């Protein structure tokens, strides 16, 4: 589910970016949040844990760092 609906979104926001594969973090949290009124799936550790890497200024995130991630730091 997640990794489909979060890639779905990605493909459409990452257009934006060019490239089908790199989304940032103004598009990601959106594409985060939508996982709540989804699957009640997003607004949690994934946003969480994004805002940290936001505050860092990681900035650019490409699907697959963003899934691992996201995912790893949940489990």
């Amino acid at each position: 589910k997640s990794p489909e609906e979060l890639k779905g979104i990605f493909e459409k926001y990452a257009a934006k970016e060019g490239d089908p594969n790199q989304l940032s973090k103004e598009e990601l949290k959106l594409l985060l949040q939508t996982e709540g009124p989804s699957l009640l799936k997003g607004m949690s550790t994934l946003d969480e844990l994004f805002e940290e890497l936001d505050k860092n200024g990681d900035g650019e995130v490409s699907f697959e760092e963003f899934q691992v991630l996201v995912k790893k730091i949940s489990q």
